[PDB]
């Protein structure tokens, strides 16, 4: 194989997602991203069924790339003596959700049904093929400003689903439920529908609603923009305190609120073009 079947170009930006840069597929010129990541921040780690012991993350990635999906898909990765390389696929043009919130403010509720609709299926899809991700918030949803389609990213804190209760958490605390908070105890589904009623007040509101435990644990949302009365509501359902008071995500999408969405097309004409 060898590396450099792919061309680097920038920096996209590094964190505890290790360091991600633009890159071009030689052989085609497809746009990709590569990302980096040092084994000696690898915690969890996995098992192809080959047998070769890899990053958790692959695992993850390679039970969600089946593709299509509203996934960015793992083409190809690569063992190092001090790091893996992935490489991902990279739509163009393209802007995290955070970033364009910080450049937006609240979201228009039009806009915010037709990317939290997507998110619902790109988290559909990721359970249905086995994963769960546990750190769903903006800065891990891609726009393709061109089609209007979100895409999920950074699978480096997820785990297989199982239906037993997961004692473990490293995603972001803020977007993490009361119960992690008080017993160090969640299960998968109930815990994405609370950090999916985080994702869904920031995009409403320009912002999460807590930055603090004890606002966690208390679960009292306030509204800081005027937001519809269907929209708080099934915000506050997403966000009550026992997990099985939380919606399925059937019960999201069959929410009054989240009727007529947009197609991801008519999305990007109406607010992202131009
Ligand atoms: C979290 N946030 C800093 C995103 C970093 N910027 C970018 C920009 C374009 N792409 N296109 C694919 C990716 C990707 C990131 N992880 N996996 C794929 C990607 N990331």
């Amino acid at each position: 194989p060898l590396e450099s079947q792919y061309q680097v170009g920038p920096l996209l930006g590094s964190g505890g997602f290790g360091s991600v840069y633009s890159g071009i597929r030689v052989s085609d010129n497809l746009p990709v991203a590569i990302k980096h990541v040092e084994k000696d921040r690898i915690s969890d780690w996995g098992e192809l069924p080959n047998g070769t012991r890899v990053p958790m993350e692959v695992v993850l990635l390679k039970k969600v790339s089946s593709g299509f999906s509203g996934v960015i898909r793992l083409l190809d990765w690569f063992e190092r003596p001090d790091s893996f390389v992935l490489i991902l696929e990279r739509p163009e043009p393209v802007q995290d959700l955070f970033d364009f919130i910080t450049e937006r403010g609240a979201l228009q509720e039009e806009l915010a049904r037709s990317f939290f609709w997507q998110v619902l299926e790109a988290v559909r899809h990721c359970h249905n093929c086995g994963v769960l991700h546990r750190d769903i918030k903006d800065e891990n949803i891609l726009i393709d400003l061109n089609r209007g389609e979100l895409k999920l990213i950074d699978f480096g804190s997820g785990a297989l689903l199982k239906d037993t209760v997961y004692t473990d958490f490293d995603g972001t605390r803020v977007y993490s439920p009361p119960e992690w908070i008080r017993y160090h105890r969640y299960h998968g589904r109930s815990a994405a529908v609370w950090s999916l009623g985080i994702l869904l007040y920031d995009m409403v509101c320009g912002d999460i609603p807590f930055e603090h435990d004890e606002e966690i644990i208390r679960g009292q949302v306030f509204f800081r923009q005027r937001v519809s009365s269907e929209c708080q509501h099934l915000i506050r359902w997403c966000l009550a305190l026992r997990p099985s008071d939380r919606p399925t995500f059937e019960e999201i999408q069959n929410h009054p609120w989240m009727q007529d969405v947009l197609l991801p097309q008519e999305t990007a004409e109406i607010h992202l073009h131009s």
